[PDB]
């Protein structure tokens, strides 16, 4: 868990302008969070990037999990292998508001983080999931009580998020 160059926002929430994949390779965290969908199809964005860094081993393991257990719910999660990126991957489904899912489920999505002491994570429901990223950071700070290191791969968004937190 050798996180470097993060800015501490609260006693348990840290943030960095970084690619989560590159952070996972450098840090070797105990848990890396995936911004998953309910059938664990890692077809693009953050999930596609984490899967590609495992050379597709994450997708094969995810398909086997879904075959035995069925899909996740929106706001839910499952723990699978971290492969070469972490000890464990926590696959968390935040709401996709561009697809009509309720933004209120973002609190349930972050609540999954509280079962793990230390996590490297992306900003849930941001990007093409359509949630307002400043609102996602607020829900994270209000909901997560364990130690979370957020990697946001965009300096423009990073700067807006830090400015919003420090108002
Ligand atoms: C040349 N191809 C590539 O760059 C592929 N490639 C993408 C990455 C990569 C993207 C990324 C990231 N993006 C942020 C984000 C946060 C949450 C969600 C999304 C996006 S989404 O995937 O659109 C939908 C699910 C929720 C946005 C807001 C800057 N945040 C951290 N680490 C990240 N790593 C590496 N590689």
């Amino acid at each position: 868990n050798s996180f470097s160059g993060y800015l501490k926002l609260t006693d348990n929430v840290y943030i960095k302008n970084a690619d989560i994949v590159e952070e996972a390779k450098k840090v070797k965290p105990t848990v890396v969070v995936n911004a998953a969908n309910v059938y664990l199809k890692h077809g693009g964005g953050v999930a596609g990037a984490l899967n590609k860094a495992t050379n597709n081993a994450m997708q094969v393991e995810s398909d086997d999990y879904i075959a035995t257990n069925g899909p996740l719910k929106v706001g839910g999660s499952c723990v699978l292998s971290g492969h070469n990126l972490a000890k464990h991957c926590l696959h968390v489904v935040g709401p996709n508001v561009n697809k009509g899912e309720d933004i209120q489920l973002l609190k349930s999505a972050y609540e999954n983080f509280n079962q793990h002491e230390v996590l490297l994570a992306p900003l849930l429901s941001a990007g093409i999931f359509g949630a307002d990223p400043i609102h996602s950071l607020r829900v994270c700070v209000d909901t997560v009580r364990t130690n979370v290191y957020l990697a946001v791969f965009d300096k423009n968004l990073y700067d807006k998020l830090v400015s919003s937190f420090l108002e």
